[PDB]
This record gives structure tokens, sequence and C-alpha cells, in this order.
């Protein structure tokens, strides 16, 4: 049992850093996103109006 | 040490719900962008023309 939760201790981090992970790739992909909305909104708006 | 170790698998655990709660917050975030970016993309390419 120490053995098994010592394991899953392992799993439950591991399964931390792939939730971490995702936010750490969402969080570059949506300040992209944010950014460019930013400019976009900001830009677009403008030379199509 | 194997009730600590439940501490250490509630701590882990109670991390990545809090990672999974900002990335919930913030992949919303990000499909929201992308659906603006996609609505600007065809208009920015098409209103432009």
């Amino acid at each position: 049992d120490l053995k098994d939760l010592e394991a899953h201790i392992d799993s439950a981090n591991k399964n931390r850093d792939e939730a971490i992970k995702q936010l750490r790739k969402l969080q570059a992909q949506m300040k992209d996103c944010m950014r460019e909305l930013d400019d976009t909104r900001a830009s677009r708006e403008e030379i199509l109006a």
C-alpha cells in the first residue's frame, strides 16, 4: 500500500503535470490569440472600415 | 507514512485542480478568440478586397 500510494503520488503528480502542461500551452496559445484579437479587432475593424 | 502519502495525493490533486480550474477559464477564452479571429479572417480577406 505504501508503494501503491507512492506510485499513485507519481501518477497524481504526473496527471497534474498533464493539466499544468496544457495550461502552459493553452496560456501561450490564449495569449497569442488574445494579443492577436486585440490588434486585429483594433486594426481589422479600422482597416476594414 | 501511508497517511502522509494521502496528504501528498490530496495536495498534488489539489494543485492539479487549481491548474485545471484556471485552464478551464483560460481554455474557454482561447476558443472565443479563435472564433473572432476566424470571423475576422474571412471578413478581412473579403472586406479588404
